[PDB]
């Protein structure tokens, strides 16, 4: 017969690498905020695959413009043209307000070329001395798992074992405006790179004013301000850019995840002809990236977003979700954080007492969600969710939570 | 209305970036080895997008795979089990006789996840003191193109402009035993990564016994064999692996490219649980590796490549390709060579006549191929192709390269 | 009776090392262009003992400083000062430009000069730890047979079974900028060193420009450039150091072969004080270098150089040769190279037709050449040959050639 | 005018590297066992240039061969024959009972030749993996300046700022059979290199029974005897070969120095066939090595010492020598030591008196000589020598000596 949920676990743990370890849940359907798994339950969604269903699980729209294109062409690689690529670059362009983008697949993909931009522009523009250009980052940020991108890493779980790394990635502290400005005194500085809010980290918001102060130092400095908006992107924070909140505009926008809805991996790299073509033909690309099939998927995944008013909802109910989690006891949850509908609670952990065991009875329960160490809880359902359906699950949090 | 080629062309140059120099010819629809383009205009697909789609364009059974799981769960991420993923680990792991596999979706992402295992595997378990492994890479080498990738290339297209390099990474020439016999003297080198024919490069073919001999060295010296099998593999040389005309075991298989017939970004690193297993839980991922929606398109692409006996096609066909391209006048063709329907030919280059000329000419007559450098031309029609259908694109390749 | 031509070769076979396989052909006679075996048949010389002999074969001015300087004093050793040395050193250093000579006797004892001059300097005077001094070279260089030489060929047949090798050599591909530029990123790469023609890996001419972006880049990076002119020197390319033809003045020049016009083993190195002076007296030297017999005669041979102007006419008769090698059938004759009379030509190597089958042809022809590889034969006379005698050869090679 | 002796110290100090810092004397004249300097001084020569002229300065049988070869042929190079070399390769191997011998130039040549021998015969027959193969060398060796050479030197001069060293090169006490035993228990070493009596570390005579012992040794544990005597052999020592004294017959023997008579660098490296065939056609060379000048001036050089009966004369005067050395007294000269006419004085150093000072007081004596320490000097006329110069250069010595 069919595999229970301990038959799936134990399948894998034989035959595939164990990189991760996920939450003991196994399911084999989605569909908006719902998720159901093998013996039948029926679980909220409250991860979202990390922005990626932003739109829900399989939104039939998405799912129909994948339908409609795979039975006609679904890769030519870049070395020939197809119809479908240059009508997704015009759309995502002329929304975004950039003059080009460079399409990629991964969320690590992006990253990756963003950093050959932000140093070749670094050489051919800036007039850096080959090879001394620089990108600085910011302590706590994730943007993949590359040797490239945990060579910028401050987790040692990221790094440790995997080197010699990187050279000419410098670390600052997140949210501090005098490190920043006192590493762009190098003139080798190419580029900034930087989440909005920092998502692995722990959704961690900088102070009001970080991004406006970011902007400013790049400019002056003349280094670029890379940000990744692969997982605070796309209406998840309440707005189609969290940068959007201090009216920055970016050098170079990431896009991923929830650009697809989760039906195919597409990332994004936005940027101005000025830094877009310091790459010539021949020096850069993917085999998969702009394929004809992840564009289509693209544009119902933007039109989703844009149609249904995603952002808006997810600020209007972000608030809600965080004023009805600062209500639980300060002595079982310190803080309460995130923006739109992106928020983590922190938990007075102890011994015997973590996120991890929260997460199992949120599962219990009947809401699905992840632990960023342990005493952190991330709460980001998809954005087409209602109000009625937030409130249930609040007191599913809730009734969790105290019931410890 | 419609746009027309040239107006697809236009659209690209001012949204997209301009990484890529394409053949201009501007496609809508494909079929098993045919494209059409916005005009109307069928041609035989010489290239297969760079040995994606092994199995023909839109290869119903991988359709039917997409069509039937995009209805139901496209992406829960790695931090929950879906049905799926394990059936799908099963599947491969017995297929190519390895532990196990750790998911991925593009060739670059592999070949990074392969170098952090050998790295890991090399602090672990060899005993090499952090950070002092090295990787050795053959010249000619592309394995994508993030800026460790690039860091051990040896074409300035790749690497001019993008540095500073990844440390840690040695380069010998391909095709020379003691050359690498005399790299390994060093202690610190974890691994040898090579493709078994090199297909950026040019289709460049090792005399035979150059694997075993690696194999060999690389055991002898307690050295792991990393095969790039992301464009050689799946039938494309005749065999399952281009690594099986010797019989030789590598440590770590690399898959990718047609693993998915071009429907989905799915890439694979096989290897056993010696070194699978030096990554720990929360060390290594992906957003999308290992997703369902890939999963189920997978399996159907390796059924595909199975059912059909491409492997014997591709080497029945292939060396009929040669022979044929063989009888071509030295003086205009210079050299053949390839295995199975992975294959090239060296044209004498003048000033005025190049591979670039001879593939518009090649679009021309209806079959589209993409050169290599100046004088190198690939020649790798979809493995579904049949012999009359050979035949008649030889008839199109001898036609217009004596036209000149 | 005396020895046959088959006897001469016997006795070798008997008595010598088996190191080489020269062509058979047994000399005993040698005036200016031509050579006489021993059954008294006439050769036109076209290799010149690898531009040892330039000035032709026993020239009667180097013959007659040989006999005057060897009845006076021959080698009191470096423990005492001879009257003869220090009148080379002046000439010489005066004729190149740099402040002093180091005096040695062979080609790779030149060549171990520079790299002991090039270390020493690296940790006196740029601060490289001890021993962390690189040396960087180009793929197919060749500079000799010690260890220590062999230890940075990309030959097989150079250090095949001569290892362990000498560390801190490492190796780039030759007419590379991008990878110079990319290797001298380390700060403890002290020197770069290179032939401006590759004569041994088959008279490979790197691209307009390669010299003085060679030039640049070491000076840019702090690094010492190391310019072997050995064989490319002293007239052959057309010019007194190949070098000349960019205008570069490399930081190490190394001289031999007909620095002696083949009657002493002679060879030099030359650079500035800030470089030559980091070695301390007893710290390097050589039993025979700078003896008086080898002065006097290497007085003279610089002095044929610049009393015949022979630079001017191996210039002016190389671009004949090479104009009417171009000739030859384009199926037979691939490639025609060089600059000066240091040339070579590639031809269409089949399993029955090669370079060593050419060149015996040659000899039956009264024409001596050398063969590189199973397609290349060089042709580099002495450059007192005449325009008649050139032409003469020249039809020796084209009726060989078409004889096939 | 001609130019003066401080004049001739002056010009060398500008123009040339400042490797050496000799005993101030000018010398333009040797015949025999005499020097004349440039103010026409004549000195004894006791020094003999390291046994270069062992049959004295300019002997005229050598001289006549060199006049009469140089009108001939003088270099064709090894890539065709010459009618001289294998005539004076059967000769020499005769007259030292190997099978081959292989032509270099100078002393380091044939040393770096027989570390090539050895290593190949290591991996080829001895079995051992490459690259794991060891030579051993003893303290206090002096056998060139090349990389490789001062890699097994204990002389901080010779190897202080020139490293990274060759790896492979161990070395053990001088004169210690249980630490050579010791040493040869690794089947990974394939010889031990060393010099019968060892001249630059001061003229050290090992015990009675060393070389046999090392032969024993090095037979037991199947190593090759690699026997220097480039400095002890050709008579100087008072035989052929310095390990004729103890019947013993090493696996390589090298020469160089006297080969020649000081009139060409002329070095040989011998050897039976299962030692020297491990070296194969291409594999190992040297452009002047077995030239037709350099063969027939060692042909003559070789003639004669065997005709004027050197050895003996060495052997006879060199007692003689040492006889009337020990007469000295005992709190002046510590010890007298030799064998032949290689020998040395310790003396007793002070801060006020060592042996610069009083090989300058020989030279105002007329006699010149090499300290080789503050406290070592040697004594090495030329084997030609006769009773009456010998006993009136030693009262030159007694003179000196004794006026302090
Ligand atoms: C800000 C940001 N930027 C880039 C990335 C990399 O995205 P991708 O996984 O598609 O390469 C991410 C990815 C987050 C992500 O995948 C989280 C967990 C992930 N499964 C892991 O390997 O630990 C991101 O949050
Ligand atoms: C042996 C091998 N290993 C890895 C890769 C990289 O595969 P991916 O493109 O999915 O990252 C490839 C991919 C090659 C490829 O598609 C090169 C051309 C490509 N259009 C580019 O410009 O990057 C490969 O040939
Ligand atoms: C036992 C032995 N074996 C080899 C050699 C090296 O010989 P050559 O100098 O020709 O490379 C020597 C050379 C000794 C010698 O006098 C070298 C002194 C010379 N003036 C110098 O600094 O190199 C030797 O004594
Ligand atoms: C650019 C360059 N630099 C140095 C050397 C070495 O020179 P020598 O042979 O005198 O050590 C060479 C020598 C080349 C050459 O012809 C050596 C051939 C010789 N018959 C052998 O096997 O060693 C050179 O081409």
């Amino acid at each position: 017969g069919p595999p229970t949920s301990d038959d799936i676990f134990e399948r894998e743990y034989k035959y595939g690498a164990h990189n991760y370890h996920p939450l003991p849940v196994a399911l084999e359907r989605g569909k908006g905020i719902y998720l159901w798994d093998v013996e039948g339950r029926k679980y909220f969604d409250f991860l979202s695959s990390y922005s990626a269903v932003n739109q829900g699980h399989c939104h039939p729209k998405i799912v129909n413009a994948l339908k409609s294109q795979v039975d006609k062409l679904t890769l030519t690689s870049r070395a020939f043209y197809n119809n479908v690529l240059g009508e997704y670059e015009e759309y995502i362009t002329k929304l975004f307000n950039y003059h080009k983008v460079l399409p990629m697949n991964t969320g690590v993909e992006a990253g990756e070329t963003a950093c050959k931009l932000a140093r070749k522009w670094g050489y051919t523009v800036k007039g850096i001395q080959k090879y001394k250009a620089k990108i600085v980052f910011a302590a706590g940020n994730f943007w993949g798992r590359t040797l490239s991108a945990i060579s910028s890493s401050t987790d040692p779980t990221s790094y440790d074992g995997f080197g010699p790394f990187m050279p000419g990635f410098d670390i600052i502290p997140y949210n501090d405006l005098p490190a920043l400005e006192r590493a762009l005194q190098d003139p080798n500085v190419a580029a900034f790179m930087v989440e909005p809010i920092q998502g692995e980290a722990g959704v961690v918001v900088p102070d009001p004013g970080y991004l406006m102060g970011v902007r400013e130092l790049c400019t002056r400095h003349q280094v670029l301000f890379i940000a990744d908006e692969i997982q605070t992107g796309l209406a998840r924070t309440g707005r189609w850019l969290a940068v959007d909140y201090e009216n920055v505009r970016p050098d170079i926008v990431l896009l991923g995840k929830a650009l697809s809805g989760g039906l195919y991996p597409v990332s994004a790299v936005l940027c101005d002809d000025d830094i877009m073509l310091t790459i010539k033909p021949g020096e850069h690309g993917s085999t998969y990236g702009g394929n004809p099939l992840g564009c289509r998927v693209a544009i119902a995944a933007l039109e989703v977003l844009e149609e249904e008013n995603l952002a808006e909802n997810a600020d209007k109910l972000g608030i809600i979700l965080r004023n009805e989690l600062m209500k639980l006891p300060s002595d079982v949850v310190t803080a309460v954080r995130g923006k739109g509908l992106l928020n983590a609670i922190v938990i007075k952990e102890t011994k015997d007492w973590d996120a991890w065991k929260v997460c199992l009875r949120l599962r219990d329960n009947g809401l699905l969600a992840k632990p960023t160490h342990g005493d952190i809880i991330r709460f980001a359902p998809p954005l087409v969710i209602k109000e009625d359906e937030l409130r249930e699950s609040i007191e599913i949090i809730n009734k969790t939570i105290l019931s410890f």
